[PDB]
């Protein structure tokens, strides 16, 4: 029953999603707001502590209680450089308790303190519960992903947060490793197989090249931008709305947070609907001082936009190509990960640099990985037994 069932989580730095494979397919389970992915989020409030949807939904009324990015911190010392950098851009308070960060937090009234794995337990608590309520018992066996350039200390954490959230972790596994899976590229028979996967999420990017010998998997090169992602394109499309507010109206809107905020979730959405449509609306009500703002924009203004960011996506795959020691015509698979590789302009450019090849894009990206893993558990879980 319970003890013959697994679940694949996929523990993302802003988003989390959850799968299970039964009865032959794998299905990614929606939570209690409908949504197929959850944000890695965790907001403590004056009553009750709250995780996903509730916690972002609430980011911008309590900044310094609502915890997010734990996944930068988890498995690293205090004195990390990566740590310092991140810290000064984080709103949340970050302390040193012997050499290990923890997040400081105002809780029911009260002053606490939480190790990344304590905070990243809770996002995993959040997805174990929502499998449970698909289900309708309660599954602990699960496959956890991380990223393949994770060293033993952070894949270390990454399973205590698992036990934390009361989970039995079958095994930590690559997320390219996860998404080469959720494709059977593993199952192709004899001879060496070259994937490469492009990672492009959030708040990050990756580049990973894996090499498949008979089922055994060998990461070749890792490459990225550990701060580039979705939300840098929604920050391009604000600035635009920024300044046609300004030419229409002669009103900088910059400096009201409430202003910059509605602009950005709209942004977000705005940004969504131009992967599959050539134009989007805004429709704001009393955006600043009363006035509306009701205005749309093209694809083509949105490429021109974030064209930098977008032609800047091709350094690390040539970089991984040379790390590798492979040519683009060395590669047989091209794998899309991550909610932004739905952005046609991002699709053109990586096909173009492969020559006009295919490109393996059927599973929904922001959902690759946790099939992957999903798929995993269930292997795992059955020779188990
Ligand atoms: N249809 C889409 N077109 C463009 N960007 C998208 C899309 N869906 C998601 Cl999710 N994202 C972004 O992916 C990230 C999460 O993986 C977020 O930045 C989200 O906006």
């Amino acid at each position: 029953m319970a003890k013959a069932a697994a679940i694949g989580i996929d523990l993302g730095t802003t988003y989390s999603c959850v799968g299970v494979f039964q009865h032959g397919k794998v299905e990614i389970i929606a939570n209690d707001q409908g949504n197929r992915t959850t944000p890695s989020y965790v907001a403590f409030t004056d009553t009750e502590r709250l995780i996903g949807d509730a916690a972002k939904n609430q980011v911008a009324l309590n900044p310094q209680n609502t915890v997010f990015d734990a996944k930068r911190l988890i498995g690293r010392k205090f004195g990390d450089p990566v740590v310092q950098s991140d810290m000064k851009h984080w709103p949340f308070q970050v302390i040193n308790d012997g050499d290990k960060p923890k997040v400081q937090v105002s809780y029911k009234g009260e002053t606490k303190a939480f190790y990344p794995e304590e905070i990243s337990s809770m996002v995993l608590t959040k997805m174990k519960e929502i499998a449970e309520a698909y289900l309708g018992y309660p599954v602990t066996n699960a496959v956890i992903t991380v990223p393949a350039y994770f060293n033993d200390s952070q894949r270390q954490a990454t399973k205590d947060a698992g036990v934390i959230a009361g989970l039995n972790v079958l095994r930590i596994i690559n997320e390219p490793t996860a998404a080469a899976i959720a494709y059977g590229l593993d199952r192709t028979g004899k001879g060496e197989r070259n994937v490469l996967i492009f990672d492009l999420g959030g708040g990050t990017f990756d580049v990973s090249i894996l090499t498949i010998d008979d089922g055994i998997f060998e990461v070749k090169a890792t490459a990225g931008d550990t701060h580039l992602g979705g939300e840098d394109f929604d920050n391009r499309l604000v600035n635009h709305f920024v300044e046609e507010f300004k030419r229409k109206h002669k009103k900088d809107i910059s400096q009201n947070k409430r202003a910059v905020r509605r602009l950005r979730t709209a942004c977000e959405r705005a940004k969504r609907t131009l992967s599959s449509s050539t134009q989007a609306s805004l429709e704001i009500d009393s955006l600043f001082e009363g006035i509306d703002f009701y205005t749309s924009i093209t694809r083509a203004r949105f490429e021109e936009l974030c064209s930098d960011l977008f032609r800047s996506t091709l350094e690390p795959v040539e970089k991984a190509l040379r790390d590798a020691k492979l040519d683009k015509a060395q590669i047989h698979d091209l794998v899309l990960v991550g909610g932004s590789t739905r952005i046609p302009k991002v699709q053109k450019l990586l096909q173009d640099f492969f020559n006009g090849r295919d490109l393996n894009k059927s599973i929904n990206p922001d959902e690759a990985v946790a099939y992957g893993a999903a798929v995993q558990a269930a292997i795992l879980i059955k020779s188990t037994r």
